[PDB]
């Protein structure tokens, strides 16, 4: 089987490492480093590869991105791409993905995800431990608009949709290698894509639980994300027509309880976060608002002048979410600093009303939360 790494600035001894424990694998026929461009890291990786090639008897191959889409080119082309060296250049039943900076990568997560295929599964997903305030994307965008969307469907169930660790069997990535929408999503709305696609193309679907966790980048203010919060928001509105044609078989590993230190750490620079949400102000900004019922309208206007969030609520995220769907321009720069600025007193909304109260009440209210906007949405 094929094992892609996609990367971009990454300390390169930490990747080569996951390639070197790759390589080491039984069932791995090839690893295959998919980069941004011939830099600092790439260089080091060209280098350091046909050694490790010799050293494990396992083919290690670096090439670059091609440009495949219509979009900012981004983590999309990356994987894309790396989607057709496998298909045009190997012969390779199977294909891992697994994100370059993993410090905590081991050979249990290909053995596990080898296993869950041989089982039957045309697509394993890997899903972790998260503390309550990270993944507010994933949350508040992804798995939200799955489920005011699609709220029969299976795709507001998915645990982590922009998560990049997966497995497919070689006719899903063909599947989606052939899909417009997908070849199309060159930026960070890829994750997004393939979650969609290969729910409803009826792909059976398991999720594998990873303890160990992720480790997660050095956060300040949510501005870190803004450029994917704007990509993964684009994603959903641009599936918002599409139509869900037959169910999925989809199961998922049962969790262990939240190590200890993922639960304590805090995702986010809250005074930066709050600072943040009073800059950037245009006028067309203030006037944008108008499109939104008054209580957003009135509340992200107070934030001109001081931090307010209280109003952004579950039900008033819901209300602005079809507001955002409806009028949304990707692109503009007005629309996505409004975009970012509404979800940002979300997520703080979210942090001092129900993360405060702790990891456990946080998980269950974000489960409740998709299950109300589940219900909700199929009343319409
Ligand atoms: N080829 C390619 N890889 C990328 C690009 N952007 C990010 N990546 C890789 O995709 C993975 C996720 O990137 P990262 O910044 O760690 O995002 P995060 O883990 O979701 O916070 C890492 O392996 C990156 O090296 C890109 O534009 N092109
Ligand atoms: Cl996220
Ligand atoms: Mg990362």
């Amino acid at each position: 089987s094929l094992v892609v790494f996609p990367f971009k600035h990454e300390h390169p001894e930490v990747l080569l490492h996951n390639v070197r424990v790759a390589a080491a694998h039984p069932r791995v026929h090839e690893v295959l480093c998919i980069g941004y461009e011939r830099d600092q890291t790439y260089e080091a990786v060209e280098r350091a590869a046909p050694e490790i090639s010799r050293a494990t008897g396992t083919p290690v191959s670096v090439r670059l991105q091609e440009r495949l889409g219509t979009l900012r080119p981004g983590k999309g082309d990356g994987m894309n791409t790396a989607l057709r060296y496998f298909l045009e250049e190997t012969q390779w039943e199977r294909i891992h993905f697994y994100d370059a900076d993993i410090t905590s990568f081991g050979p249990d997560w290909i053995t596990k995800a080898e296993e869950a295929a041989d089982f039957g599964y045309g697509l394993v997903r890997h899903y972790f431990p998260r503390a309550s305030t990270d993944a507010m994307i994933t949350w508040m965008i992804t798995r939200t608009g799955f489920a005011l969307l699609w709220p029969h469907t299976e795709l507001s169930w998915i645990e982590q949709p922009l998560g990049g660790e997966l497995l497919m069997r070689r006719e899903v990535a063909a599947m989606l290698y052939e899909d417009e929408r997908v070849r199309r999503r060159s930026d960070w709305g890829i994750d997004t894509l393939y979650t969609f696609v290969t729910v409803a193309a009826g792909v059976s679907i398991y999720e594998c639980y990873i303890p160990e966790g992720k480790a997660h980048r050095l956060y300040g203010g949510l501005d870190d994300l803004r450029t994917m919060l704007v990509e993964c928001f684009a994603a959903i509105q641009s599936l918002q027509h599409e139509v869900v044609g037959q169910p999925a078989i989809h199961r998922q590993e049962h969790p262990h309880r939240v190590p200890v230190h993922i639960a304590e750490r805090v995702g986010y620079d809250v005074e930066a976060t709050l600072h943040r949400l009073m800059q950037h102000w245009t006028p067309r900004q203030v006037e944008l608002l108008e499109l939104f019922t008054t209580p957003v309208r009135e509340g992200l206007r107070t934030c001109q002048r001081r931090p307010a969030f209280n109003f952004m609520d579950e039900m008033a995220w819901a209300a602005t979410y079809h507001v955002l769907l409806e009028h949304f321009q990707p692109g503009d720069p007005d629309w996505e600093e409004l975009l970012f600025k509404l979800w940002t007193t979300r997520v703080l909304n979210y942090t001092m009303t129900v993360a405060l109260r702790g990891y456990d009440y946080a998980q269950q209210y974000l489960y409740r939360m998709l299950g109300r906007y589940r219900y909700q949405a199929a009343l319409e």
